[PDB]
């Protein structure tokens, strides 16, 4: 899978 | 809001 | 175009 | 994180 | 299938 | 433009 | 609802 | 930046 | 496959 | 247009 | 919720 | 990377 990462502050993965 | 990073060369935010 | 960043480990970029 | 609202009926939050 | 909300006014689904 | 409400916590609405 | 363009060839409107 | 159209009647820019 | 149109200027198509 | 696959069971298709 | 089947190889199943 | 099948017919194979 892939991982996007986002500043949501902190750094956040969004896995796919 | 979530900011996504892309190279634009600069790196520039996307917000959601 | 944009290059979005993405952990595939090695970090890849997706063009757009 | 943003959670979109959606029915599924019931609704259901979809989490990113 | 999902029914997602959104304003466009009155309040609509998008049927998925 | 369609405005899709999603919660950020508070709910927000996200235009388009 | 928004009408987005897109080549299917010929040119038609996804309705959103 | 992308711009993507839009029929909103107007034509649109989303800027991404 | 769909092409959707975008600014990039030119207009550029991506190739879905 | 493409048809997406997708389980909601049996097996659907999305068009776009 | 619908489950879309992608390649990552292995079949997956992406939740939604 | 992830590749999603749609049917264009044949059936193709979207990467990403
Ligand atoms: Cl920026
Ligand atoms: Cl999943
Ligand atoms: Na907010
Ligand atoms: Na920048």
């Amino acid at each position: 899978a892939l991982v996007f990462f986002a500043e949501d502050a902190a750094i956040i993965g969004l896995a796919v």
